């Protein structure tokens, strides 16, 4: 039920990953400035967060977040054949200066990306769906540290 649940609320976010995606680090940085200066292209360090928003570099880094997630989605009956991914894209992110504990704020800007864009169709068996995915993804990323 679960993974019919994930499939139906993602197929609307996929189909403009970079508008979704937009609203998902937005987010972010406003829970979390302290993040933006992890985010560095050309050697220089966003100011704000409206910034980031105007750079090829940051846009393209939230599309590949988002093939990710798509990724993640496409298997979530079997994470096992994505696991591999994701272990080495856990080691890519402790050595680029990232905090396990920063994942948390990650996932509840996901969370809030997903309710915002689905609004009364993102019953709590959705939220619950989609955070214990989010926890598998982060389970597999936390081996890399
Ligand atoms: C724990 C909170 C997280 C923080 C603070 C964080 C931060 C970062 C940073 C600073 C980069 C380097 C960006 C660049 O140089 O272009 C990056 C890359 C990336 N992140 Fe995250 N990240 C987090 C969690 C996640 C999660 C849960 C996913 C979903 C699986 C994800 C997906 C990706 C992908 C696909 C890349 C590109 C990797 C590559 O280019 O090889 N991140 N992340
Ligand atoms: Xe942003
Ligand atoms: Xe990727
Ligand atoms: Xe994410
Ligand atoms: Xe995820």
């Amino acid at each position: 039920p679960e993974s019919e649940l994930i499939r139906q609320s993602w197929r609307v976010v996929s189909r403009s990953p970079l508008e979704h995606g937009t609203v998902l680090f937005a987010r972010l940085f406003a829970l979390e400035p302290s993040l933006l200066p992890l985010f560095q292209y050309n050697g220089r360090q966003f100011s704000s967060p409206e910034d980031s928003l105007s750079s090829p570099e940051f846009l393209d880094h939230i599309r590949k977040v988002m093939l990710v997630i798509d990724a993640a989605v496409t298997n979530v009956e079997d994470l096992s054949s994505l696991e591999e991914y994701l272990t080495s894209l856990g080691r890519k992110h402790r050595a680029v200066g990232v905090r396990l504990s920063s994942f948390s704020t990650v996932g509840e800007s996901l969370l809030y990306m997903l309710e915002k864009s689905l609004g009364p169709d993102f019953t709590p068996a959705t939220r619950t769906a989609w955070s214990r995915l989010y926890g598998a993804v982060v389970q597999a990323m936390s081996r890399g540290w």
